[PDB]
């Protein structure tokens, strides 16, 4: 069972068969260099039809002095690191300058030209400081807030975005708002939430691949990648800068209100943990390459930074959830053993997770600590890590899923943890969370969030992003990581007293 | 008591009383930021005396223009995000640019100014890409070894320096050279090890603070930091990075033949685990500050990730370990006694953690398994272990280290595996590997490692660092870390069958 769920997760947007036409893609038969394919705006950009260039060699089209280390960098193994290529393009007697952004994939070597020519400025002055104070204000981050919020004045300052936000996945892939900055220009989305379809699993699977994309504007017809005879299968654009993006999004950017896009993934123990999102609401955003791999290089920093800088949060704690359960422990091997255990130190044991009451059972006698579900009637909870295979710590909250009988005798407070003690299992340590009932602010309505069109309806995105409140029936307060490896602490260390059972 | 304390061990080295010269210190009082304190050596590179510095405002000596914004980063709580502070000090007619380094400790803020020099567009651009590139390198790094040759490489490419090695502290704070980048023609330190008194522990614990340094020449005299009347008490210089070093290194440096040295901490949980250190050979080398804090961002990098990519290795051999633990899960929960169970695995046991010989000590009671039984005189380090912190894993590479009697043996250089079960003192599994008699290469005598060249009251260094070979016994070929966690993932399933229970 995974996520699951949309035909919007279908979609194959990595294979577009065209790209955005402000640049012109290229793919070089290797090792001659000859142009097996091309994007059909060649004539604006470079003043030659896809025509006049699928089947000839590289070499033709390029300034004679710059043959040899364009062609030995295209060669090269260390592709990434060269990126930029200076490529001066030579039609006529005319030279055209353009950044040559390479990448193999997929048995294809791709070249992808922006012009690097007529553009704004790009002031050294401020390059050079987002890049050297950027990464000194990361490294010096205390917390999680303070690391996002660098990065989004750091990234906003470097490219001029009207906005640029902080973009946190959940664990079922929603996404919310949690730091932004942005020109008094455009509304804040900080603390919105979005759902999952605002950014399908198969975009998700790219961006765990590719960190950066730009859309300079969702206003462009998509320029066709044309092909040679027998090179006319789909060519896969996964890593180009150019490739043409899904339809769906730049509807859903229409309706929202933006005209240019950049985000660059985060990513922990690689995995996706968020973005870095950066939208203009009026005008285009035509980023060049080397600021965007500067942004692209704080997120990089961040994502490495993303471990130790909420870890720090807890080191106030945990210390604390630590000598509580060395109390709780030296109160077991000095004391009883395990009987009224942790039961006389209760407000240390409820400390240590931070519930409204407990519930032990070495074959009892429970023993609640208290206002347990239904006390007498809670014979139906212990049995359920025999129901799925893990050994193991149940942890949940909306226990509107796994036991729902939170809704066929509901009960409020159904926020459960509960872990297992011995090997056929029988006894059981459960901690219960009353409600904390909350609301959940989302960006337009999250259960119209994919929506459908002709006959045979299609998919479109939603049309209103108005503040829309949910009040969330279920759920108690979020299990910090402690409850469990506190609790996966306080689990082992009662085996082991446990264990002079055999006394 | 353990590992150590001895008479290197106290010269105060952070109170010189001294800078380098090539930059000047100052302290500044808050909030009016007047100067208590400045190095003697002011007059060549900053162009007053410390008399004329002492007593007067910093705002008199700054450029007109930026002396507002000083003066606010300067009175700022965060001053390590600021760093370097363009500090533009004006003596009548010339302004001369210098990287401020500021910071506080022990209630005093102090000022450093090292003569900046200009950055140009290129190559900053081209040590951005480097730093980008060395980041990803790093984290991309597929074992730890790999991760220590990326290091190196790149620390020596950002700074020139003619070595750069990863010296790695062991347990009784002996080093080694476990990876190395060099000009070829400089002898490679790749392999040999150094005696603990090299850097002597009050230098180890400062590195454990303050996790970088440079000394740009050995050659240099000491500036004096003069102070005002009543300031006249030692100034801690602990985070300083003009700080002048304890003078027995630099003739040790000297004696090795180096001329320029930088050194970056490598922390893991908390404890010094080794250094990033650079050397020149001949000429010195004065590296901007801005690029020796990406050094030590680098290396800061690396610290977080030693964990990972150990953890990557020996990918093969876990999967095994993983199965052989299900087996031997397997047939203690299949049988009369457990103890029974392991034992019938001589093959299977003794292969969870590679080693030739095992020993389970359980209410009584040894049986021994592997060819190595100590003799059955065994009921001494069985006895020994029961004292300690007996859970959970213990280990070492070394068993005469912990339990000096283990010389006697020949069949237990290793060190141990492992545990003790029913916590109380009681019962036990051990796993010895047999002794690998080996060469250890000492770069100079370890036993005139102080060598007294005159020599009374004062400590002296080798003069000579040829290699110098020693034969060690007792020591087994370490153990994984993988074969660890498999000892303590062993000891979890032996406890849980344990307390489970009667039939
Ligand atoms: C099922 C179809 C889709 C629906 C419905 C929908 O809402 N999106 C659908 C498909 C889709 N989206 C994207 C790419 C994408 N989406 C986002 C979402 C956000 N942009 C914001 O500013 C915020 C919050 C403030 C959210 C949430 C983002 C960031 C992106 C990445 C591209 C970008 O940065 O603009 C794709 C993939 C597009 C492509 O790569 O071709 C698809 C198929
Ligand atoms: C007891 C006195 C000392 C003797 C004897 C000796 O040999 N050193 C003594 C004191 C001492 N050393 C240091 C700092 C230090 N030492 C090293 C050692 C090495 N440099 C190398 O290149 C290698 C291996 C190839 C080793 C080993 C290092 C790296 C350092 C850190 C400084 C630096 O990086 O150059 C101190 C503290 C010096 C200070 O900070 O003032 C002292 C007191």
């Amino acid at each position: 069972q995974e996520v699951d769920l949309t035909n919007c997760d279908r979609e194959p947007i990595h294979i577009p068969g065209a790209i955005q036409p402000h640049g012109v893609l290229l793919v070089l038969s290797e090792p001659g260099l000859v142009l097996t394919h091309a994007s059909e705006n060649a004539p604006a950009v470079l003043g030659n039809s896809a025509e006049q260039l699928l089947g000839a060699p590289l070499g033709h089209f390029i300034e004679p002095s710059v043959r040899e280390p364009l062609e030995a960098d295209l060669r090269s193994a260390r592709l990434k690191q060269l990126n930029p290529l200076k490529v001066v393009w030579r039609v006529d007697g005319v030279d055209r300058f353009f950044d040559g952004i390479a990448h193999r994939h997929q048995g294809r070597l791709i070249l992808e030209l922006e012009p690097s020519s007529h553009r704004e400025a790009v002031p050294f002055l401020s390059f050079f400081h987002a890049v050297r104070d950027g990464l000194s204000r990361l490294r010096d981050a205390r917390d999680l807030q303070e690391l996002c919020e660098a990065v989004v004045q750091e990234v906003r300052g470097l490219t001029g975005f009207d906005r640029a936000i902080i973009y946190r996945f959940d664990a079922e892939w929603n996404g919310s708002v949690i730091a932004e900055a942005r020109d008094a220009r455009a509304d804040p989305y900080l603390g919105l939430h979005f759902p999952a379809s605002d950014i399908p699993r198969q975009a998700r699977e790219l961006y765990q691949l590719n960190w950066l994309r730009i859309i300079p504007t969702i206003d462009y017809q998509p320029a066709r990648v044309r092909a040679l005879p027998g090179h006319g299968e789909p060519l896969d654009l996964s890593f180009s800068v150019l490739r043409s993006v899904s339809p769906i999004h730049l509807e859903y950017l229409h309706n929202m209100g933006v005209q240019a896009s950049m985000s660059i993934s985060l990513m922990k123990d690689g995995k996706l943990w968020g973005l870095i999102s950066c939208t203009q609401v009026s005008g285009t955003r035509y980023v060049p390459y080397e600021v965007r791999t500067a942004c692209e290089f704080l997120g990089e920093v961040m994502s490495s930074l993303l471990a130790a800088k909420e870890g720090n949060e807890d080191y106030d704690q945990r210390i604390r959830a630590k000598s509580i359960h060395a109390a709780l422990l030296e109160r077991m091997a000095r004391e009883v053993d395990f009987v009224s255990g942790l039961a006389s130190q209760e407000s240390g044991l409820l400390e240590l997770v931070h519930a409204h009451g407990a519930a032990i059972h070495f074959h009892g006698r429970t023993t609640v600590l208290g206002q347990a579900p239904s006390d007498e009637a809670l014979t139906g909870l212990i049995e359920w890590l025999g129901s799925r295979t893990g050994e193991g710590v149940f942890c949940t909250d909306r226990l509107a899923r796994e036991y729902p009988e939170a809704q066929a005798f509901q009960e409020v407070a159904a926020g459960l943890m509960a872990f297992s003690m011995s090997r056929g299992r029988n006894n059981f340590v459960l901690w219960f969370r009353p409600e904390a009932v909350q609301t959940v602010n989302w960006s337009g309505n999250p259960t119209k969030a994919v929506e459908f069109d002709q006959g045979g309806p299609r998919l479109h995105p939603r049309k209103s992003f108005e503040l829309w409140k949910e009040t969330v029936r279920g759920r108690c307060l979020p299990w910090k990581a402690y409850e469990v490896e506190a609790a996966s602490e306080l689990r082992r260390s009662i085996i082991d007293v446990a264990l002079q059972r055999s006394e």
